């Protein structure tokens, strides 16, 4: 089945990109919390 | 009927591609919907 | 049904993101109020 | 009628996913509004 | 006239396919506008 | 009109919304006003 | 001229599918600019 | 010159079409970008 | 010019909801208005 | 080349329409700053 | 050869289309560029 | 270059634009630091 | 290789727009940011 | 992996970026409170 | 075989011009993910 062999390695190849995206979403959402957070508190204390 | 013949095999073929296809569909749907969920609540939480 | 089973994964993980958001809004909320009251207590 | 089956099939499986999906819907839904209640209440006690 | 016979069966067929398709628009574009409200109304009310 | 059916099922729909959003809005508005009097009660 | 024939018809469809659409807007904004109103008013009084 | 005639009675017929189709686009814009602007002015105005 | 006509039609159109919309504004503002002015004579 | 004239009444037509649109958007805009301004001031009175 | 020279008109003439091409997108682009820009400083010096 | 040309005419038109709006926010600002003076002076 | 010489054009074109591009924003940008921190400040003073 | 080269390239300019950022907040809540103090300090 | 000779060769040529091709992706992912990064992050950090 040619087919077969050639659906597997597609599989493969797209759970390798999404492991490369997740790494990049947390260096991003940890920056915006970082910065919210501290403009938040400074506004609160005066 | 050489035909009857035909027309079966190229039912079961498809049929197991329709398999392969909803296995990828899974994988790439998942991961999509995992980063929207993550940006969502981790604004509205902070 | 190849559907059915895939809802069922994506129900699961976002109850999962659920608690751990139940969590850090304790700890944020904490803060804010903790500010709040400091404040006051100092600035008539 | 060939087609008339067929049609038939497409809305009884069209009609399930509409019923999965009102499910995820209420998860979600409560959620946040359940976050932007606590947050609300909180700020205006102090 | 061989032909007038056949141009009316074709049309009855279409006629009937049509049909079917207005009933599935009504299921799918009705979840679509359900689903849209809810959204809506509940952050607008909370 | 296979469109006339249609159009009159959504506004049905809509109707019974906004009648539970009403119920909803009038509970978060009662505590929202009911915090803001304690509070003033107490400071002043 | 059968052309004109059809083109006649598909105004005259449209016409009444705004004269439905019209209807719906009236429903929903009527609603939202009611909950805004009270939402603001109470949050001016106290 | 046979050619002639025919390539001019199309031509006509053409701009025929135009006319017709000029006509279903001013009803169909009007709505949409009637719909548009009161969406607007009503929740700037409230 | 088929669409000097309608570029027209839209501009009418536009100027006569501008109008509809200075009345609205000026309900609500006055309403505003009058509910702040009342808090005020009453609260120190 | 029967190129050449077509390309020129394209852009020629073109023009024309920008001509128009501009003169829509000063009518839109002006009202929106309007509403704005009256609306900021007043809260800030009062 | 007779093949020289008529792929050589056909360049020539292609390169005198997107001449004409360059044109029509500098005044379009241009447009649409001003509206937007218009409607975005308006609104934050306001 | 066709490009080159086009991105100059751009940034040309959206620097005076610029200017046109340094004026604006300047006619704004003035107005609500005045409506907040007179208050104040009005009102403890 | 005719392929690989009109590759390495379209890449050499494409460095050049991306560096008219990076002019523009730093323009805008620029201009957004000024606009807001002046409205800001002055806000706070009173 | 053409694709593993790429990703990198973009994560380490992102880190470039948020760099300059922590600088630029740093300048902007100094003046924010520095314009809050001193009003304070003026008016009762 | 003169045919294994003929696909081996266009199989080869294919995989000169991916090359080409991921390298260009590169370059202009590259700018569009560098110029939102800059417009978000400016406008959180100021």
């Amino acid at each position: 089945d040619p087919a077969k062999a050639a659906f597997d390695s597609l599989q493969a190849s797209a759970t390798e990109m999404i492991g490369y995206a997740w790494a990049m979403v947390v260096v991003i959402v940890g920056a915006t919390i970082g910065i919210k957070l501290f403009k938040k508190f400074t506004s609160k204390a005066s």
